């Protein structure tokens, strides 16, 4: 469909999965209307990230946030591919940043990043697959979001984004049932405790599981995550998402896993990751007590 | 006015913003009976900071303590530009460390200063707008006033400090009569919760607020944020204060904001500065229990 | 006794230590059917380490788990020297790891180990007995067992394990039947308080003791522990075990403590350990509540 | 008097100091008892603190532990300067921190030392007053001794230890009976808070003060501070004690404060001190519940 200031449309692996990108006059009104906030700026001062997001969707005649909320609250959807025609170069790095901050602080707010001590996070790659997994299993608070940028991309085969929605999990309801789906279990980066499943406000299975930072207690618990985990692995729901450098994924971290495919080693690779984890905040019409 | 052992009168800028200049026979008097305590002895022993106090405010016949207090704590001023004649070169830095600290120990205490490791900190710079803002805005503990000192000025253009009275603020009620104004918010450097406003005794209001520390925890707190900090940097009600080599601002930092302006790069520059910033402490008659 | 892929014969030194040594068709399928796994898999994702359990577990006909726990669980028993025919090199030092970890996590969970930072940790030594004692005392959470193997020895004359079993301990009722037994003492490696012995479920004294940690408060303490130092270092029944390379000592830490006796210097020696320690955990019929 | 294995003696600088001094055959009897145990083990396993304590008491017919215990804790008394025949070069090191632990762990245990990471500590110093106070002020638990050894002199000219029993200072009533003296102050190396002045079990004045780590909060317990320190510098009832090398003084740290008088720079200095801190433990006959 034809929204204001951007296009939307299903992804090649999946009805699932929306590709929303920006129009070339939209994504060049943002940079210059941004243009007089540095990514340090945004770094420095908080609230910075939520007044570019209002410049973006005001640029977008405020139909970004509504579309943004709804299909990531959305069971049947939950995750976006998102780019700007235009922006597509390493060399465009720091406008990189400030859309994909732009996009997250219209649904919520980015968390504190350990690795980069700021609220976002870059790496550079320079082979085996990362398992299917959620982010923010090792502290109390949930994690609602995670964004996942290509900065860039440079002699690279393989190294596809892995996705599994729950709801396309054929051993979902197997492992739903055991008990030890509500058993909670340790995990460590203090340590938290919490199960591996849990479920939506409508009883429907969420996931908070990754098989590095989970620490079964005895033998019942470890046997069942090593078939857990296989069972994850083998799934032949997962999907295959290459992200070209520029598009950076937005997904639901409650029902959909994620990971990376192998790739080919090469002594001229480069790959340049960007990530921000967060939590949804956003208005709604529900009940409150006293004035 | 004339007081014993300093003068009194209104700064160029404000009738908010009070200077005080102790006599040459004051400062020489002080600093001859304060010679035997280096600045490293105030440093190891807090007492000293007061005993330099008592000596200073002696010296004025006792007339400086409740002007200083009586200056601070008046809502109409409670700002004051002090400096003593024959001490202003940055040869007599370690005389400006002990007068301000003899001042200031006579209205209260300086608080430890984290990038020092002691109660008072120096700077060397060797060119942007510094935001209007309060201090100690992430700790649970007030900090009640702000001392900042100019102890070297060389080949600067620019830089005078900037100054803003709550109640020279053109758009104070806009925001104080917002609900927002009293929703506590996440501020960090453990993090805090306090709200950007608050009440004097009287009802009138007061901030704690700084662009850097806040973090709106959503869409509605951080475009809030970033239309109160344009309503902050574009009010009529701003002061331009040079600050020469020798004098201090002591400010009450609850209903002033402080900042610093532009100032033009040269490679010869060098500026120096020294702050304290602490809680207010004094006597009055008051109610209390037992005995 | 001959069971299904290993044997099972009591030491030379104690009937209390019994070896158990899997054949050398259960050695090659297991290390065939772990090969996927290095261990640095293993200190990654710790249900890895109970998948490797259950493979030499069922590799063994389910019989292993049962032996394991019944032996460490037994009074009169609780002590196992473990090897596998065909690893006896440095050279193959990840498979001892791998054969370490399958065992005890038959059994329980082996802890984080503060010197390697892994759940186990490997030393290299390049002379004087180290003295009797339980480990983890000075933590609140109780060890069970304790895992050393000899990962490599060169040129090493002496250094037998040292082990006591407290029903081989002439002493122990004099010291068990002294009100200061019972008296809790400042352990420090936050301090934690705890007897020197306790009662297993049936009233049978254990210990948790060690010289270096445990912490008298005055004259009374500490003339009793020198004394009682004395009378475990100097005990009849005390066992002098030769670890080879490859073989591994798995001991009941609450009524065995352990030690090593003294080894002659060598301008050549090279000895390397490694240590697993951790809880027991298993299924039993016992009483639960709820549903 | 004369002891059995010691000799006791008042000092010439006051009554309430008495020198001990072992006998030449006791010091190598208890010499030769320790020789099997070197410092490192005492600091390793502290059990053994106590077990040379009661070698040393054994020795004096367990007449030493009686009277270290009498003298310290009597309000008329509470110093000792302690030494043995034979032990009084650089040279001795190890063999004067073996006696001054035997001693302190007669009375009490020694607390671990921040500056050192053992029990004790050794400095070298290679020279002006350093004020009078009391050990332990800025923890919760409360030091009741010092212990200071002069372990090397070498071109020293001047440095005596300066004492104040509280009985002998001329100001203490002037002090103790201000509403200050009462009044719970910060003090500071997490912060304690605890009055200057106490009272031991018989309403007699005791202090814990030190310049250095109090906080005065406020213009009044500041002033009040730096004039309590003046009353104590220039006290009549100072005493100047010299330390030869081997010699220790034990002093009871709740009515005695300690300092140390200025000493002449020298090229060819060097001055070597050992000190612990800890609390009394004893027996006597007094009252328990239950059994
Ligand atoms: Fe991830
Ligand atoms: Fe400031
Ligand atoms: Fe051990
Ligand atoms: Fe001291």
């Amino acid at each position: 469909q034809d929204y204001s200031g951007f296009t939307l449309t299903p992804s090649a692996q999946s009805p699932r999965l929306l590709e929303l990108t920006f129009t070339e006059q939209t994504t060049k009104q943002f940079l210059e209307q941004v243009a007089e906030w540095p990514v340090q700026a945004l770094e420095y001062k908080s609230f910075l990230r939520f007044r570019v997001a209002k410049i973006l969707d005001d640029l977008c005649a405020n139909q970004l946030q509504p579309l943004l909320l709804k299909t990531l609250l959305n069971r049947a959807e939950g995750a976006l591919l998102i780019n700007a025609v235009g922006v597509d170069d390493v060399k465009q790095a720091d406008e990189m940043v400030k859309l994909a901050t732009a996009v997250a602080h219209l649904i919520g707010r980015s968390n504190f990043d350990a690795m980069s001590g700021q609220y976002y996070a870059r790496f550079v790659v320079k082979h085996r697959v990362m398992e299917l997994h959620n982010d923010g299993t090792y502290v109390e608070e949930i994690t609602d979001y995670v964004l996942m940028m290509k900065i860039d991309e440079q002699n690279m085969q393989g190294g596809n984004s892995l996705l599994l929605h729950l709801d396309d999990w054929e051993h979902l309801d197997n492992y739903f049932r055991h008990p030890l789906a509500r058993r909670p279990m340790r995990f460590a980066a203090k340590d938290v405790f919490h199960p591996v499943f849990d479920v939506d406000q409508q009883g429907r299975p969420v996931m908070r599981y990754i098989d590095q930072f989970v620490q079964p207690k005895d033998f019942e618990e470890g046997v069942w995550l090593s078939e857990l985990s296989d069972a994850i692995e083998t799934s032949k729901g997962i999907l295959s998402v290459p992200v070209p450098v520029g598009k950076f994924l937005l997904i639901n971290n409650l029902f959909w896993l994620h990971g990376r495919d192998r790739f080919t080693p090469h002594p001229d690779l480069r790959r340049e990751l960007m990530r921000q984890r967060g939590y949804f905040a956003y208005a709604s019409n529900h009940y409150q007590t006293h004035q």
